[PDB]
C-alpha cells in the first residue's frame, strides 16, 4: 500500500543490472541470487520502465509483472545528439530486442520509407534527400529526444517515423529564419552536424559555425576530420592521413562546400549556431580549451 | 510464431551438450544452469531430433518437450564406413539408450535372427554367411548411412533389420556386374572391406583392391594388418610382431586368399574399387600420400 | 516396467550415503545435487529400506517415495556378536531416530520392563539376571542377528522383545546339554561372552574356553581384559594397570569366579565353544595366531 | 598488446554495484562470480574512483587494485573555468595524490600564503583579498588551464602559485580597460565569476552581464543562484526556498551589490562580457530547464510570462 | 606415463564450448565446474586450435597452455594437395610459429623473391608466373610432399623454396612429353590444378581431362566451379549464381580457355591426366552430391537428365 | 597432536562414493564439498587404497595423497593361513611398495629360483615340486607367520627364502610322524591345504581330515571346492556349475586322489589334522550356510537330508 517502491529499469538492462537496481533499491535482498532464479526458469524476457515492487514480493511474482510489462511509466528510448542512424540503430533494437539491426538499417533506407517520410512530413524531409550522393537519406532526420511507445513489438518504421515527427516539430520555431536566409532544411541541418560533431564541452559553437561559413564564402574546404570518419562509416577517435585520401563526396578535405547531407543529428545549441552563425575572420580552430586563428600562419605555429 | 528458433540434437548428447546447444542457439542464457536445472529435477531422458523452440521458454516447458520428444524431425542415428558390428552396436545403444550393448551384440549373432535375415534378403544375405570360420554372421551387412525410426523403445532387430535392407537395397546397381564376374555378395563385400580398411584419405583405392587382385592371382597372402587388428576384436593404432601369428583364419599373414568374411562395412568407393579395379603389376603399397611398388625389392627398399 | 532398479538403503545412512547410493545405481545422475534437493526442501526424514526406483524418476517422486516408506523390503537393524546393550542401544536409535539412547537404555534396564521378560521367556530369562552386582540385567540376552519391523514408530519395548525372543528360540538346540551339565542360562551366556571378547579371528574358541574351566577348577581367577573394560563400560583397545584396579564384580582380576553376568552378546562359535569346552591342561593364552602355554613359566617366557 | 578499458566506481557503490558495473564495461563475464569472490576472499575495502582494468586481467589483480585504491592518475593537471577552489583542490589531490585535500584547503587560506601572493603579484591579487567578509581569500585567483611539474613531490603551494601566475599573465590583455574604467581586478573576477555560472555553452555573455550591470545601476539585487550556492559551499544543481534565505554577504538575494568576491574562476569569454557587455534595457534572463536557450526579457511581467 | 588426447577448439567457441568439447573428450569431468573457474579467475582469453591435454591435468594448467595458445605444433611441414597459397601459409605458421602468416603471404609475392626463383629454378618457373592477370604468381609451384628443416629460426624464403625446389625435381619424369606436346610447365600445371579440385578421391582423373581438352578444342569454356572459388580468394564448398558473376580472369564461366594461372597445386595422378588424357567424346561430367561417382555424359541433355 | 582414522577406498570408487567415505569417517565434514573441490581442480585421479588421514586435515593433502597414492605401509608383513601365492605376492607388494605383482609372482615359479630353493631346503622342498602337472611349484611353501626385514631394497628372493625357511623350521616337530607313516613332505602340505580351506574357525579340522582319508581309501573323489576355485586361479566365496566341469588335474571333482600340490598354506591346526586325523565312519560333511558348524554323515542319505 504505502509499502511501495519505485523502481526503474532503463531500456538494454542486462539481467545483473535489473537484479542490482532490484537490492539498490531494497526490492530484494541479494542481485546473485535472484539473477540465479531468472536464469534458471529462463525468464529472460523482462520489460524495461518503471514498477512499483514492494519488499518481500516472491520473486516470481516480480520476474510475472517484469514480463507481462506492468509499469507505471514506460521504457525509455533515449536517442543522444550528435548520433549516426547506425548508432541509432544500436539503441533502437537494444529497446525493442525483437527487431535485428540489419533490419532496422534496412527500413532507415527502404526506398519506399523514405518516400514516405517526404509524403508525410514534406516540409521537413524533401526530394533533397534522394541525391544519389548520400549515403543513407534519412541521416540526421531522427531527432535527438527520448520516445516512448505503447504498443506491443512495434515496428521499426512506428519508431523511425516518431523521430521524423519530432524533427519536424522541433525546427518549426526555425522555419521563419530559413525562409529569410533561403537556406534548404537539408542544408541547414547538414551544417548542424558538423558543428555538433567539432563542438567540445564548453566551446563557443556559433564561432566554429562562422569558421564554416567564413571558408564557404572564400571558397576554401572545411577540412572536417568526423566527415572523413563519417565516409569511411566508423566511430573512432583519430583520423590517419591515409583516411584523409578516402575517394567520397562527404570528404571535406577533397571536396569544396558542404558534403551532401548531414554526419549526424544535431541539438538545439548545434541549430542555433548554424542559423545565427558569429561574425568574425576567423579560418582555423583547434579543439581539446578550443583557440581560433584568423590567419594561416597563427593556426600552423599554434602546434604543441 | 516467427520468434521461433531451430535446434539440433545429435544422438548420444550428454546432458552438457544439449545445455551448450541450447545456450549457443540463443534459446537459454546459462548452459551451466541449464545442466543443473536437469540434474536437480532428474529429467535426464531428453530425447535427441530436431526441436522448434523460442527464448525465453520457461525452463520446464523446454525439458518436457524434449523428454516427451516432441521433434520436428526425428533422432538421426549415424553409422559411419569402416565399421566393425561392435562399432555399431555402441552408435544403437547411444541412439536408443534402453537397450544394453551385449543384447545389441547378442541379437546381431542370434542364429534364428540371422536366419530371418537370409529368409527376408535371400539375394544379399546368403548361406555364406554361416560358415563356421566367420565370427559374426552379419558382419559388413549393416549398410553405412543415417538411419531414423518413428517407433517408441525400438528392438535392436528393427534397427539391425533396416541396416540389412539399406545394404540389399544400395548394392542392386551392382548386381548384373556380380553376375557377369560370377562373384558373390559375400566375398564383394569381403573385399571391399579389406579396401575399406587400408583406404587412406585421398589414395587411390582401384590401385590396392589391384594390389589385392594380383596378389590372390599368384597365390600370395594379402598381408592386410587391418584383418589381424579385425581378429584380435581390438580397434588400435599398430600391429606388433606377436599379433603377426594370431591363430584365426582371418589373419591373412598365415592364411592365403580372402578371409571368410568382411572385417567392416563399406563406402561406394571402395566397392566400386572391389568390382572395378584397376589394371597393373603392383604387388606391394605402403601407407600414410601412397607409393605403390611392384616388385619385392623396391617396397624393401621403400622404408623411411 | 522392466526398467526398475533396486537400490539398498541401510538403517543409519546419512543423506550423502543415499545420494551416492542412488548415484552408484544410476537412478540419478549426480549425488550433490540430490543432497542439495533435499536440505532445501527439508526431506530429511528418508526412510530406509529397498526401493525399486527407475531413472529420470522425478526427483520429487523420489523423496516422496522414500519419505512415505513404500519399500519392496524393509529396513534392517543389524546386531552383530559382542556387542554390549549401549551398543545395541547406537544401532536401535539409528535405525528408529524418533527414540532417543537415553530412554532406550532406560527401557533395557527398566525393573517393570526386565520383569516382563522373565515373565514372558521363563525358560531363558529367569531371576538370575536380578542379582544387585548386576550393572545391566539384560546384558547378553539381546541376540546377534538381523531384525525387521512393520509397525509405524515401534517402540524400544518391541525392539527390545524380539532380540530376547531370537535368544530364547536360537539356544532351544543347548538346552538339553545344559541341564546335562547342570547349567544356567545366565552362566552360560556369561562364558560365551568372555569366550566372545577374547576371540580373535580364525582362533580356535574351544582352547579358549578350555583355560577358563580349567582356571575355574584350579581356584584362579580368570583375569581376563574385556571384564575389566567392560567394568569401566568403555569399548577401548588396551587397559591400563589402573584399570585393573577398578572396583567392581566384573573385574576378573579381582574377583575369582565369572563375573556376576555376561559382558555382551555371543555367536554361535563362542556358544558351541562354552558348552563343548576342549580338553586340556592350558592355564594360560596370549592374543594378537594365538600361544596357550600350559604353565606359568611358558606364558611369561612368551613375551615379545 | 592488451586493451584498457577506464571503468567508475561510484562513491557509495555496493559490492553487487561494482560487479554490474565490470559486467557492463566487459571487464569480467559475469557479475555473480565476482561478487562471490569478493565474498569468499572477504576483500570488501574496495575504493571509489576511476581505474583502467583491462578485460581478462586477472580477478586477483582488479580486486586487488582496488583494495588498494590504485585509480588512473591524470599526466596533467587540468583545471576547468567555474571551478571553486574546493574543486580545484579535487584535482590537485587526484594529480599530486601524495597530497591530501584538507592540508590543500589551509594552504589556499593560509594567511602567510596569501600574503605570499599579494607580495609576488601585486598587480593582480591586492588587499581587496582580504576583506572580513570573503569566505576564501583566492578563490576565482587560480587561472583555469592545464599545468605540468618536473617536480617529484610537488607542494601545493608551488602548484597553487602556478595558477595565481597565470591569473597575472593572462589578465594582462584587460590592464588597459581596467585603468580606463577603474574597475580593480578584484571587482573584475567578480563580474566575470557570477556570468560564468550563469552561462550556458552557447548563451550571449555579454548580454548576461549588461543585465547585471543594468540591475546593479538601478540598485535592483543581482538575485543570482550561483551565488546562494556559493554561499552555502554546496556544489548542486537548484536552489530551495530555504537555501535563499541563507545569512551570508554572498546572498545576491538579501544583499545588493556584487558579493564581496568572486564564486569561481572565469573564462576569456566571461571577462570579457565584464569589461565589454552589451547596451541595453534588459533586467531578467532565464534559461530554459531544457534546452539551454537564454532569453531576455525587458520588464517583469515579460519574464513571468516565460513559465 | 601419461596420456595425451588432443582437442580442438574451434574460432569463435564460448566458455560454455570449450568446457563442453573438454568434457566431451574425457579431460575433465564437469564442464559447469570449469566454466565457474574460468569466470572466477577471469581467464576469459582463450585461443582457439588443437591442444595436446592430459586427463587429471590440473585446471590451471589447463587453462593456462589456452590463454598462451600452446597449441600442438607439428613435428614436420606436411603440404597436401588441391592446396592454395593461401592454405600452404597456414601450414607453414602452424609448424614454424615465430612466423606470421602476414609476411609468409608477402614473401610468397614478393616482386624480388620471385624473380630469384625464376633464376634458380629456370626450366621451371619463368616468366609466364609474372602475367599482368595472375593473382598470386607461384600459385601451384609449391609442390605438395612432407618437408623438414635442419634450421633454427628457418625464413618463409627457405621454406618456400624447398618447395619449388621439390616441383622442379618432380616435374623432370615428364620434361620429355611437356617437349613433345610443346606444353609450357605453366599451362600444364595449371591444365593439373583444375583437373584436382574437380575429382573426389577414386574418380577416374584422366576422363576429367578429358573433357577440358574437349571443350577447349570445341571453344567451350570450361565452366569449373573451383576455379570461381579461387577467383573469389574464398575457400567454401559450393558456389551461388551471384559468384559465377564474378568479374575475373580466373572465372572459366565468363573467360574461354585455361585460367591465367593454376589454382591450387596438384598430385602426379592430376598431373598425368593432364599430359595423358583419354580420347574420348564427352564433353560435361557431373559427380554424385552424394556418393562423389563421376557421371560422364556426352551431351547436354543427358547431362541435364541427371537431376 | 592429531588423531588418524584409516579410511578405505575400494576399487572403482567413483568421486561421490570417495567423498562420501570421507564424510562418513569424519575426516572432512560434507561430501558435495569434497565433490566440488575435486571436480574443480580436476584432481579426478584418485588411487583406490588404505590411507591414515586426519580430521581437518587440509583438502590439498587429502587430496593429494590419493593422487600420490601414499597408502599405509605396514610396519611388518603379516602372511596368514589359507593364502594362496598370489595373496601372499599382495602382501608383499603392499609392505614392499618398490616390488611390483608381475615380478614378485615371476620369482615365486622361476625355474632358477625354485630348483635354488630344493637345494637349499632339501628335507622340504623336493623335487616333488617340479611335477608337470603343478600350477605353481611353491604353492603351500611359504609358511604363514610375521616377517620383518633389516634390509633397505629387500627383494622378492630374499622374503620369499624367509618363508621357505620358516617351513623347514617348524615342520620339522612333524619329521618323525613323517617317516612313520611315510608321508612325503609334499603330501603332507596338500592334504594340510584342503583341510585348511574347509574349515571354518571353531570346526573339527580332524573330523574334517578324516572324511578326506576315508574317501581316498575307498576311492571316493574328494570334491572340495576349494581345489575348483584354487583350479581357476579365483579367490571368490561359492563355485557355479560350469566351475565343477573345469579341465584341471586339481579339480577335484574329476579326478580321483589329492590335487597334484597344495592350494595355499596352512596353520598348525590343519597340519596335526593330517597327521593324527579322528579314526571315524564320516564319508560327507557340511558346513551351515548360515553358523559355520560343520555336520559330518556317514551316508549319502543323512547328507543329502540337510537342505
Ligand atoms: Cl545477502
Ligand atoms: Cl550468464
Ligand atoms: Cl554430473
Ligand atoms: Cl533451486
Ligand atoms: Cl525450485
Ligand atoms: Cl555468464
Ligand atoms: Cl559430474
Ligand atoms: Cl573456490
Ligand atoms: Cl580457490
Ligand atoms: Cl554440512
Amino acid at each position: 500500500s504505502k509499502e511501495k517502491i519505485t523502481v526503474e529499469i532503463p531500456a538494454g538492462s542486462s539481467i545483473s543490472d535489473i537484479s542490482t537496481i532490484l537490492e539498490d533499491k531494497k526490492v530484494i535482498n541479494n542481485a546473485s541470487i535472484f539473477s540465479f532464479y531468472v536464469k534458471y526458469n529462463n525468464d529472460t524476457n523482462l520489460k524495461a520502465g518503471n514498477y512499483e515492487l514492494s519488499p518481500a514480493m516472491n520473486t516470481d511474482q516480480i520476474v510475472k509483472k517484469m514480463q507481462e510489462g506492468k509499469t507505471v511509466a514506460p521504457a525509455k528510448l533515449v536517442i543522444p545528439e550528435g548520433y549516426t542512424l547506425d548508432q541509432i540503430a544500436d539503441r533502437i533494437v537494444a529497446y525493442q530486442p525483437k527487431l535485428k539491426k540489419a533490419d532496422v538499417l534496412k527500413t532507415m533506407d527502404d526506398p519506399e520509407f523514405v518516400a514516405s517520410m517526404i509524403k508525410a512530413y514534406p516540409e521537413t524531409v524533401t526530394n533533397d534527400v534522394l541525391n544519389k550522393s548520400i549515403k543513407h537519406p534519412l541521416e540526421g532526420y531522427l531527432y535527438p529526444a527520448t520516445y516512448t511507445f505503447k504498443g506491443t513489438d512495434v515496428s521499426a518504421e512506428q519508431i523511425i517515423t516518431e523521430m521524423v515527427k519530432a524533427t519536424d516539430v522541433n525546427i518549426a520555431k526555425y522555419r521563419d529564419e530559413l525562409t529569410k536566409q533561403k537556406m534548404s532544411v537539408h542544408k541547414f541541418l547538414t551544417m548542424s552536424s558538423i558543428i555538433e560533431k567539432e563542438a567540445t564541452e564548453n566551446v563557443d559553437r556559433k564561432m566554429i559555425a562562422s569558421v564554416f561559413y567564413n571558408r564557404l564564402a572564400k571558397d576554401m574546404r572545411l577540412q572536417t576530420d568526423p566527415t572523413v570518419l563519417y565516409a569511411l562509416g566508423e566511430h573512432k577517435s583519430k583520423t590517419t592521413y591515409k583516411d584523409l585520401e578516402v575517394d567520397s563526396p562527404y570528404n571535406t578535405y577533397k571536396n569544396n562546400g558542404l558534403p551532401p547531407g548531414p554526419i549526424s543529428n544535431s541539438g538545439d545549441s548545434s541549430m542555433e549556431a548554424a542559423l545565427y552563425p558569429e561574425k568574425s575572420d576567423y579560418l582555423y580552430f583547434l579543439a581539446n580549451k578550443v583557440y581560433f586563428s584568423k590567419t594561416l600562419e597563427e593556426h600552423n605555429k599554434l602546434k604543441e
